[PDB]
């Protein structure tokens, strides 16, 4: 069980790189380089470069994340060809630098949502808060500017994409997938590299936009595209928690030997089809994670593994769920779940 | 098992309390007066005032530790009649403002003992370190100097010390306990509290001063005194591990129907009698945190329990053990490591 934990790079992150390899269990980090665009080729020089600073601080780096799915691959355009081939280039990159794992996501338009983005608990910390009420009477294009923060000169930018996901139905994009891993799993193996797509959160249809990745449906179909253990999926148990009809218990033993990443984050249920994000203990929210660390060790699962956003606490500028505090607290709780269920 | 976490009062303790209380899955705090000296009597107003600043902030006030066992109740002197009354007056006090637990240590001259204070681990941690090899080669007075900070004042003030329990023997000690444990034990049953004695670190003999708390055969001597549920003994498994022959597991099953309140600490051996303190996880450490959980669900132990010392970690100002950090970060692993244990 590699223990990980996002981080920024020496950009950005206000967490220096000393502090993270203080946190006790920590066997690395997974980064990525937040310069590069959607579509750009990761040269061998920028990939050595974040694995050499995180070496420097004692720390293995276990994977990158934040991948280049540029909207071409995903929505089927022509220029996706071209896309492709310069992600199985940075894929040949990477695998010359010694990763080995990769995670990515297949969303259309928006790659995360949440309406209020500084929601105050009990115990006076902030947190990211998901209304479905709030979603339907709020246009598109607001939940555009929001995740994104009048920009006018942005406004074209989402019009730009309605235009063209518009028509792409749900099959549209399981297929434009299939297109993408038919083309970039087979690359992976020769570097031997394990990709990890990450679910939809929330994990349901949002602005009539269809999203796959959202359920053990979905997921089991992910891995039909391509039968490769290359092609796997990450498990980040916050967002498909966030619908309770998914049996998280259940899936992780249904489809965990395909698991190649886990985000491991708790979230409460503050409402109907509205939630939030929580501390990691299952006491904090909804999510009962001692359960969900019983499946992960059926599975025989040992690889990476890293908590997700948490909250904004003890007085810190940070966005909630981007700091250290929250997020390295939760990462010794899990490896005390781990522990005690694996001391069987 | 309610999570407890010790604070120093809005005084001298830099960790604001509104923070401790964003500590995922924290119950309550364990406090002290750190302006009354060893004797004094504990006021219900002061008492109600700690208490207070503490429900302020949606904490509970579990316990309080720090308790003034004056020299002359273990010494045996003459005046201990008088302190052993304005003792079970406070004793009165707490009980009439809720407090039930109470926890306090019959050490002679030095409440506690270690070499270096600042050891630089390789995460780049500072920790409290303890070497036998050091203590042999230095005087008593030092290490009186040491864990005080040249005053001359002070040397009188331990040559005094020395004199006052010059000649008195771990039987000697032991009745010395005995008799303040016959006028102690009776009021705490009637104000409806429980003590728990702390064992000593290192549980062994240093400068040659007597010391009864340190293995399990006294432990049991100690319950033996007095038969009954308030006299107990606070679990530190920090230094009863220091001692490696010590089988923490094994007593706490022997002695754990007796156990009132435990600190949850984990000690890392760097030779002989040398240890240092470390973070809670086991992997940081020499014990098996794992399994001493698991022996404390076999006995039903369900009563406050606090992270101890941990280490100076992220650049922090205060003195390592002292901090909110390190603390914390366990205090989220243990509640891992009882979640994953009583799940079955």
């Amino acid at each position: 069980m590699k223990w990980g934990f996002r981080w920024y790079g020496a950009a950005g992150d206000a967490i220096p790189l000393k502090h993270i390899r203080q946190i006790p269990g920590i066997t690395g980090v997974v980064g990525t380089l937040l310069n590069k665009l959607p579509g750009d080729v990761w040269t061998v020089a920028e990939i050595q470069a974040l694995k050499q600073s995180v070496e420097q601080e004692g720390l293995a780096l276990l994977g990158i994340e934040s991948v280049a799915i540029h909207d071409a691959i995903k929505a089927g355009t022509d220029q996706r060809d071209h896309y492709i081939d310069n992600y199985r280039q940075t894929l040949r990159n990477l695998g010359k630098c010694g990763i080995s794992l990769v995670c990515y996501s297949f969303k259309p338009i928006f790659g995360w949502a949440k309406t209020d983005l500084a929601y105050e608990n009990e115990d006076g910390s902030l947190s990211l808060l998901f209304d479905q009420a709030v979603v339907e009477n709020m246009q598109p294009e607001d939940m555009y500017q929001l995740i994104h923060s009048w920009e006018e000169e942005r406004l074209q930018q989402f019009q730009e994409l309605k235009a063209m996901y518009a028509g792409v139905t749900e099959e549209d994009l399981v297929e434009n997938l299939r297109y993408f891993l038919e083309r970039v799993i087979p690359v992976c193996e020769e570097e031997n590299i394990k990709m990890g797509i990450h679910p939809d959160d929330p994990p349901w249809e949002i602005f009539g936009l269809p999203r796959i990745t959202k359920n053990l449906a979905d997921l089991k179909r992910i891995l039909s595209l391509v039968d490769s253990p290359a092609n796997g999926i990450t498990f980040c148990t916050g967002s498909l928690g966030a619908d309770p009809t998914n049996d998280l218990p259940t899936m992780i033993r249904e489809i965990g030997h395909r698991i190649n990443f886990v985000h491991f984050r708790n979230v409460k249920y503050l409402g109907e089809h509205r939630f939030e994000e929580t501390a990691h203990p299952s006491v904090a929210g909804s999510l009962d994670m001692a359960e969900l660390m019983q499946a992960l060790v059926d599975v025989g699962y040992e690889g990476v593994i890293r908590p997700d956003h948490g909250r904004a606490i003890w007085d810190e500028k940070a966005m909630p769920g981007y700091g250290l505090y929250d997020r390295a607290m939760g990462l010794t709780y899990i490896q005390g779940l781990y522990e005690a269920t694996k001391a069987k």
